[PDB]
């Protein structure tokens, strides 16, 4: 039917003349998993073509578009376009190679795809677990440039669609928009691109229960030790280490369960203060004990003022602490 | 013998008339495994196909089916089915393409495949480890649309079979049934779907043995305190401490078994429980010594009461819990 | 030399006709690893057909096979035996397609591969790790059914051979032996198929000393508590519950060494039946302490006898407990 | 358009004359991830070559570059550089084969490559984490020698790019630069290659944090030992197993972090100098303690000196090390 | 140039008469890693190949070798050597296929080719860490026996070389040296293997100073315990499990780092005999207390010789057992 044998399709429709408009539209499917390690984030979508070609145009009375088996690709000329900052993609091949091919009796074409991109995505941990991410997928033609093709959206905003199903175990999915801009290469000249936006925001219960209760139910177990006699050093002494002991252990546990390794985290900070709390705990009862002994020292030859003082110093410190912290990170 | 090269097969039969009829028929193999975090299955299954074409006829007397050697795939008109929402697949290819080809001498075609699924399945962890899932395969024709393919079941409900063999280390599967419906898209228009529906069961003896017994076990050590003397402070304070030491480490043990990083679960409501019970343990007895020891000033200027009433209030409230719980989770 | 062009080789020898005999012929090389949580084995082996086809006859007079360069497979008439529940496969291409084709001047053909396939095999965990495990490979033919092809050993016993160097570090290796067996598919007929036998036996030390010596280390340590006299309340306290605590600790570091998540084993039996004896050598000081204290509160208004019978019946009944479990298991 | 049918491609233009000049130019896009393990670095770039070719002249009166499918490729004489001491590459073909081909009609050409490369990398961890490494890329023609391809730099110093978002978590990037060396081989001769070198700096503040504190922090722990009165043996000799214990746990959980097993580093050295100091410290309260004993047993039938001389020595002796520890290690 | 079309290559030259001979040369570019757990090691190297073929002959004056695309290997005859005992390996392709051909005027031919091999290598861990291993790599023909094909190094000892690159961070290696020998198969006849042997030595220090010292340390640290007065028995009983404790954490800590499951090894050994020496340690007091309290009760109706002959006993078994260990495995 069509005259492919009769024409050479290594040469662009309208060669050697203006830019040939080419159409996009996107259906995103579904998110398959993010890497916050590597940085990088798994999408499967739907990519459509539009363009004209005179060569391909048929006799026909229907006025209507006909479907082909998808073989005639490798004889005519198609698109190129490719995923910018793309680690690595493919194409579904089952049960076949999921091409579809479309041509109207006037030479309109319909090209489209099914394919999978992994793109980098660069992430700020300063604020984590609290922290709010934005990623980009960005198409561009690879060989020709804005002279030879012109890329732009079908439907402008509405050529963008998202599947009812698409959804995150630990993040929320929201604000998809789409939106243009102009790159410039040294060596090859000027070249169009396409952008697709989207939000991240991270569940915060999780994070705060695994992590923050138990911090403060360590401070508040070792608060315990201001209030026992001082006179029963063998019970105040193992609390003291115990606690410590405790908490370097949580700390441990903690560290394992999510690698970052870039840069310092509110929830270190909070570890850390906590870490100095018990620290100074600690001392106190020392001091307490070698003052006493002091004193029954020059005696031989009541409870004591330090441990009052503490009872008040130390939970207000740590409440002014938490409001200062939680006020900073909001 | 069959007049491949004096036909185009570039179209599907009856070009531009109805659609034509397509059969499916499907046997599952085995399941491969199942993953919770990334929420995906991996199966392994037969699949049929069942059409007629005229320009596969050739004239022969016996009036039974031959089989050919697949090659001719690569030559005929096949119908180009698809799975939809997933991941990865692949055909086996050893020792060769495991193609199967019979055509009868009117026409008839069966056309067989031996493919590898991954598919996404959502799931939910609220009632873990109480949970029960549910997951489906779609499949569906990728260019043409209703106007040009049907497609069917070919004998209803008689058109899925399982093996014998199939079986899950830590799932029950039971109730394989088909269904049918009808999908659109808005820039193609309406396409059939096929529906393979399996529920999943999770056992729950490894579970239990391995969470709560532990937890049960640590309370119940905590409430032996109760009945020590108080006057013996270096045996009470480190008992309890030493239990706090212990349910952390088997809460940080428990956590690096299974990840979930969803949401709450029933499981870590009960931890929860029994830690802030060891809380309220370790602090009893520190407000009793603090009462003792105001107590004997006062004087110098029995058993106690609070652990006689304990003894009656920590039993009763755990069974009440555990009642609860076990009553609202079934 | 050969007359290639000459015929068409889509069709099988004696096409219409009584089925063509088909020779097999396996040697196994080496076995790679073993999974237990996705129960398969990987096995590198060499496979040979024999078969006769006249249209491959050429004119000699040496009578002797010769050999070709292996790129004739792609257009003459090869048999399509596949492996049956198997999950991945393929044929090594260093430095070329692993192909050895031979044609005698009557045309006897020889074909040879070298292919590593992997396939499931279900275990049973029950007398874990005393287990023994069998497990078996299967050979099929696809396309062709039983009326069509036969399937067949060479030389019945004689035509399975393995190499001295076959060995495993955690598996002995053992009885070798084939079979053949008829299967039967609802919808295509009947086949021919093939099956290689062999069993594995598990090693014993690594698992007993890793194992059951912590645990009778443990419980002989327990036992001490047993002799220190009532009155070192601090000493005899701390005791259990740091016992309780390193019990805890290895059962959460023997866990974690090897997943099953299938049911119970007898390790598990073991170590909860240790832990059990554990609690209630807790329990029985706290016991003895509270009806001392009774005591003493009674007459202020030697050994205990608790001491001294337990003394006795928990050595007994832990060795009770060794005999049965080690005759129930053998 | 182009005479590629009355040309045989098989042999360089200029076969049997004097070599053809090649020129490269190289833009680097990303770094995608290093390896410590297996020392080796992922890198994504742009790869372009330049070279003239009469067989392509074509005849134009535009005296522009014209864009071809790159198609051609299979079919002209393209260069065969390779990437020198690499593990694994391939070449991105999403959606298509990621090539550029430009033919100019005086017949220059210009080619285009987007590929990923891995290649090793030697590293020195005596110093680490201070350590700073040197890594490099190397580019050369496999087939080819010097007496027929000549390979140099397009425009010298100004022929490699790199990215503005090139950017890493753990380490610094700085000095890109580029050279070239002259190498030899045995059975073939004289070859040209191109190198690229860039420096890594690794961040001190995460290591610092998590390593350094916690040891500094236990050996502070462990000096308030010498305080505590020496008649309060049930409380002085807990805290130093306690603190051995602690210690011992913090060394296993900061090993299974990072994974080197090549030599001894700085932070071992630190950790085991620690280690040291606390045995030491629970050494000295037991000489202490049979010290004041053999005194007692004696004068049978005030602080001791021990303590006051060892609260003047250990603080001392750490500001020491630590002093030579960081003047050695700058 | 080449008469390619005027010959058929699907027979080896001199088809029908003497074997060809065929030379090999090696060169070893690098070591990539080593597997213990799988027992094989990964290399990449060059292959060269040397043989005579009359048919690829061209007249020529220079006699000298030209080069050629490469693109002919798949129209010529090129002999098929396998690696015997590999797992898997592949041919680089980038940015081509790796493959250099040189084609003298009198028909001499230059083959060469970059691959990467992973072959399997059984490994004794009796004397870890201070074993020995050494491996080798075999090739062989695939599909002509010794009487069609000879295969031999090209000059002997001379054939093989090593980069002066090649390093492992825990292995050293030495000692690359060739040799051949003949197999035989059962059902095909005999061929001629080559072979490449190496050496590897493991370092020492790392594992000496990871595994040897802390369990030293901690039989020193329960040493403590004799010399401190039998009267604190809450400062004599809590020693003892804490040393046990910290024993069981350190023998869990290394068991997880390095994992084998094949057999008993010296490490093994020193660990169970240091925790027996502590297991005899901690009875040693409970005894000693015993025997205290009998005394002291029939007395009421110095030091205790045990501590003093177990202060003699315990370190001079330690040193017997010590020089025997070192003596044994030297
Ligand atoms: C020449 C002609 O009739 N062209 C028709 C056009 O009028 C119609 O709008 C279109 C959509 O159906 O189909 C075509
Ligand atoms: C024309 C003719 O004889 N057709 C036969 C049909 O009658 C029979 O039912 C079928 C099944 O064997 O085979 C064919
Ligand atoms: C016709 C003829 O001579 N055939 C021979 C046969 O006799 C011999 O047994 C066989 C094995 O060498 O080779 C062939
Ligand atoms: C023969 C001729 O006109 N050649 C032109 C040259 O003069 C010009 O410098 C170049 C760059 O545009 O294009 C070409
Ligand atoms: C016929 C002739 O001249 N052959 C020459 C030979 O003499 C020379 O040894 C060799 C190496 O250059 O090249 C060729
Ligand atoms: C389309 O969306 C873009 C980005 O979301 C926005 O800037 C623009 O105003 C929208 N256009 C219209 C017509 O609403
Ligand atoms: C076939 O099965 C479906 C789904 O299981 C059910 O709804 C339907 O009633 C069944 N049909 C018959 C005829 O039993
Ligand atoms: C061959 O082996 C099979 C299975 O091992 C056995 O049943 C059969 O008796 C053997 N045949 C002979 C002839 O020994
Ligand atoms: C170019 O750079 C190289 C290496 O960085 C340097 O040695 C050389 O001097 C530079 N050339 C010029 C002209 O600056
Ligand atoms: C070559 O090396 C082999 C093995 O290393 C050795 O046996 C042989 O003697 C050597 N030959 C010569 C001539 O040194
Ligand atoms: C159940 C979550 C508790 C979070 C407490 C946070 C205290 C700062
Ligand atoms: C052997 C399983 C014991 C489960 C106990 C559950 C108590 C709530
Ligand atoms: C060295 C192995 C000891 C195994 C002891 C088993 C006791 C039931
Ligand atoms: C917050 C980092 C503290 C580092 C202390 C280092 C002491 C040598
Ligand atoms: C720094 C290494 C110390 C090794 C001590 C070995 C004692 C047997
Ligand atoms: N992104 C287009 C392009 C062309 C080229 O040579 N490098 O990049
Ligand atoms: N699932 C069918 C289809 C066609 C298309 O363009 N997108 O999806
Ligand atoms: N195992 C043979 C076969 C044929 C088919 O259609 N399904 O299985
Ligand atoms: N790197 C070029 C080359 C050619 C060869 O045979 N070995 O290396
Ligand atoms: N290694 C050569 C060979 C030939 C065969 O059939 N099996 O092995
Ligand atoms: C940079 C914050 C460090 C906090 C240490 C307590
Ligand atoms: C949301 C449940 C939290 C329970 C804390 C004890
Ligand atoms: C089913 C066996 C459980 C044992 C609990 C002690
Ligand atoms: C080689 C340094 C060892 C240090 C041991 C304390
Ligand atoms: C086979 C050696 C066992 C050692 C147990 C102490």
């Amino acid at each position: 039917l069509l005259r492919i044998d009769d024409h050479d399709f290594s040469m662009r429709p309208g060669f050697g003349g203006p830019a040939i408009p080419v159409g996009v539209d996107v259906q995103v499917e579904s998110l398959d998993s993010i890497s916050e390690v590597d940085m990088d984030f798994t999408m499967t979508l739907y990519l459509r073509h539009y363009w004209k070609d005179e060569r391909l145009s048929f006799p026909s009375t229907n006025n209507l578009s006909m479907t082909f088996d998808g073989r005639l690709v490798k004889k005519i000329w198609v698109p190129d376009m490719f995923f910018v900052h793309s680690k690595r993609s493919f194409i579904h091949d089952t049960t076949t190679d999921n091409v579809m091919l479309r041509v109207q009796p006037d030479g309109k074409v319909l090209y489209s795809l099914r394919v999978t991109v992994t793109a980098m995505c660069n992430m700020d941990f300063s604020r984590f677990p609290l922290d709010t991410q934005t990623c980009s997928l960005e198409i561009e033609s690879y060989a020709y440039t804005e002279d030879d093709l012109m890329l732009y959206w079908k439907k402008g905003n509405d050529s963008l669609k998202t599947d009812e199903r698409i959804s995150l175990s630990q993040f929320l999915i929201q604000e998809f928009h789409t939106t243009t801009k102009l790159a410039f290469y040294s060596s090859t000249g000027w070249y169009n691109r396409l952008y697709i936006n989207f939000t991240l925001r991270r569940h915060i219960f999780f994070f705060l229960l695994q992590t923050y209760f138990p911090a403060t139910l360590m401070v508040m177990l070792s608060w315990v030790s201001f209030w026992i006699d001082r006179r029963a050093v063998p019970a105040r002494v193992p609390l003291g280490i115990t606690t410590v002991l405790t908490m370097s252990t949580i700390i441990t546990g903690v560290n394992a369960s999510m690698p970052r390794v870039s840069y310092i985290k509110a929830v270190d900070i909070y570890l850390w203060v906590s870490f100095v709390f018990v620290f100074l705990s600690v001392l106190e009862y020392a001091a307490v004990n070698y003052l006493t002994t002091v004193q029954e020292r020059k005696e031989q030859k009541d409870t004591h003022a330090i441990d009052k003082y503490s009872r008040i110093i130390f939970p207000a410190a740590y409440i002014l602490f938490n409001l200062i912290y939680w006020s900073i990170f909001s």
